[PDB]
C-alpha cells in the first residue's frame, strides 16, 4: 500500500528526514506520468508506474477501486535490506516487489534539484 511504500523507501534510504513529505519529481514521480523520464530517479518512477500498470492487467488480481496502491502487504527491513514476506498472496507479492525494486532504484539515483516539481505540461 502507498503508506508502506513510503516506509520501505525510508528503509532503503535511512536518510536524515523521516516524514519529510515527498514532493513530485520529474515526469513520473507523482500521480500519473507522461512523456519520457528525465533522469535516473525519474526512470525509477516510470518503471514503478509501469509495474503498477502490469499489476492492473493481472487476470487473477483486481484491486479496490482498481488502485494497486490500496493493496497492503507484509515486508521487513534490516540494514537497509528489504524483504517481502513470502506469505503475501500473489497480488500482494507482485505489488510488494514493484515497491521494493523502486526503493532500491531510488537509493542509487542522484537527486537533481532542478527536476523537483517540474513543469510536466511543458517538459514531459
Ligand atoms: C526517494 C526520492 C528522493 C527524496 C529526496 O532526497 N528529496 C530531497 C529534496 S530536497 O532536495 O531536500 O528538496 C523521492 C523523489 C520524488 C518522490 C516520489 C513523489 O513524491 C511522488 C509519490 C509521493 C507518495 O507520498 C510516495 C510515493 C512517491 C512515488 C514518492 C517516492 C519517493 C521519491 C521518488
Ligand atoms: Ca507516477
Ligand atoms: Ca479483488
Ligand atoms: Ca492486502
Ligand atoms: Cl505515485
Ligand atoms: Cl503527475
Ligand atoms: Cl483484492
Ligand atoms: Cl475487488
Amino acid at each position: 500500500a502507498l503508506w508502506q511504500f513510503r516506509s520501505m523507501i525510508k528503509c532503503a534510504i535511512p536518510g536524515s528526514h523521516p516524514l519529510m513529505d515527498f514532493n513530485n519529481y520529474g515526469c513520473y514521480c507523482g500521480l500519473g506520468g507522461s512523456g519520457t523520464p528525465v533522469d535516473e530517479l525519474d526512470r525509477c518512477c516510470e518503471t514503478h508506474d509501469n509495474c503498477y500498470r502490469d499489476a492492473k492487467n493481472l487476470d487473477s488480481c483486481k484491486f479496490l477501486v482498481d488502485n494497486p496502491y490500496t493493496e497492503s502487504y507484509s515486508y521487513s527491513c534490516s540494514n537497509t535490506e528489504i524483504t517481502c514476506n513470502s506469505k503475501n498472496n500473489a497480488c500482494e507479492a507482485f505489488i510488494c516487489n514493484c515497491d521494493r525494486n523502486a526503493a532500491i532504484c531510488f537509493s542509487k539515483a542522484p537527486y537533481n534539484k532542478e527536476h523537483k516539481n517540474l513543469d510536466t505540461k511543458k517538459y514531459c
